[PDB]
């Protein structure tokens, strides 16, 4: 879906700053700062999910660039594991979020930031 | 969600960014250049539909910037008109992408499209 290299990485910078508001925005519920409202947050990690599928396929062939690293491209089987096993975590705080269940939601929330830190620091600049 | 107003703005700006993508990577479909696959249009208005709803919690009152004119404030009845007219005219888009028709497919993508530019000539610089 894009003319040229750049424009696959400003569509995934874009999204993955969306994630990011929409996993970040979640702290304070999940430390006790802001009130829990089981249907606010389903909602919200609803959007999420959504949102979490959408930056791997800005990542394809020749669309180095960005705070890209070069490994994303020569380490791809490691860089699909790094998304999937993301993604898996999104399933296990979607789980939580529709269960309704505080602790749950705490612990998922953790295991999401730990697989977005994990693959920063081997791919992200 | 936002601890500064430009936090808003870089939300919104990545929020448009990524619907538009989502939109206009239809062009080739609607105009008959790429091939029609009802399934992956279905697939891609359910997204574009989500991400379509974001924008407009980023222009709350104080968050004045960017290329947003003043009057999306000063006339909120009349934005509130025109986001909720594109949000209309994605649930037809929606519609069409749900009964896999390629001629009301290109009919609700214009009107979408009319819709985008309607709201950009009246709010945005
Ligand atoms: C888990 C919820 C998250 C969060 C909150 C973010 N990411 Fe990442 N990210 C990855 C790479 C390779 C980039 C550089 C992209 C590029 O510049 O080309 C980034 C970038 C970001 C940003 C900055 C976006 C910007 O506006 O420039 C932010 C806000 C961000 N990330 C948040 C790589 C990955 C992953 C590899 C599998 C995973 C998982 C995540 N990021 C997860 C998350
Ligand atoms: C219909 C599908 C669309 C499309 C494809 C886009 N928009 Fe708009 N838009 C609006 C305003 C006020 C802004 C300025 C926002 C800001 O700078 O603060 C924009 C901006 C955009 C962009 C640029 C984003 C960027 O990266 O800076 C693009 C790509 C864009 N739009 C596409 C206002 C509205 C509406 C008011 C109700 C509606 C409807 C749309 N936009 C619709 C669409």
């Amino acid at each position: 879906q894009f003319a040229k290299p750049e424009d696959a990485v400003k569509y995934r910078q874009s999204a993955l700053t969306l994630m990011a508001s929409h996993f970040g925005r979640m702290t304070p519920v999940v430390k006790g700062q802001a009130p829990y409202d089981a249907a606010q947050i389903k909602a919200n990690v609803e959007v999420l999910k959504t949102l979490s599928a959408l930056p791997w396929a800005a990542f394809g062939p020749g669309t180095e660039g960005g705070d890209a690293r070069p490994e994303i491209w020569s380490d791809a089987a490691s860089f699909k594991q790094k998304q999937q096993a993301f993604q898996d975590n999104i399933v296990k705080l979607s789980a939580a979020a529709d269960a309704g269940d505080l602790d749950k939601l705490r612990a998922a929330f953790g295991d999401v930031g730990a697989s977005c830190k994990a693959c920063h620091d081997a791919y992200k600049k």
